């Protein structure tokens, strides 16, 4: 059948808000009021891969837009970009495995691996207006958990 998919926002542990700012650029900050406007409604699909109760692969798309967070290695690295696909083809439950994220509630707070790169995370930074970024520890500084909000 076709693939589920629900319109969603996503918050970090701190309460930030994740907004677009430059070109394919995806930035956490606390935001209340008008500005809320501002944050990326995210099309949460659930996709093919290897699921138990609390961990659920998806796929990340921005509403309405043929882009996907993704996984990849750049200058050697596990990072997190934003990639472009065809629309006419997207979404799709069998989603390549850059694009899916392992959606693990823990402690009432959800927390995304890359299904690609074990124990990489969706990451932010403690300071405001700093790239959403794929973190290699769910331990530290750096902010691993969120809540999600649901979206007509
Ligand atoms: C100036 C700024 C640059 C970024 C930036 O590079 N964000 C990267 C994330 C990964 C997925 C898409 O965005 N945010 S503010």
């Amino acid at each position: 059948a076709p693939v589920r998919s629900l319109n969603c926002t996503l918050r970090d542990s701190q309460q930030k808000s994740l907004v677009m700012s430059g070109p394919y650029e995806l930035k956490a900050l606390h935001l209340q009021g008008q500005d809320m406007e501002q944050q990326v409604v995210f099309s949460m699909s659930f996709v093919q891969g290897e699921e138990s109760n609390d961990k659920i692969p998806v796929a990340l798309g921005l509403k309405e837009k043929n882009l996907y967070l993704s996984c990849v290695l750049k200058d050697d690295k596990p990072t997190l970009q934003l990639e472009s696909v065809d629309p006419k083809n997207y979404p799709k439950k069998k989603m390549e495995k850059r694009f899916v994220f392992n959606k693990i509630e823990i402690n009432n707070k959800l927390e995304f691996e890359s299904a690609q790169f074990p124990n990489w995370y969706i990451s932010t930074s403690q300071a405001e207006n700093m790239p959403v970024f794929l973190g290699g520890t769910k331990g530290g500084q750096d902010i691993t958990d969120f809540t999600m909000q649901f979206v007509s």
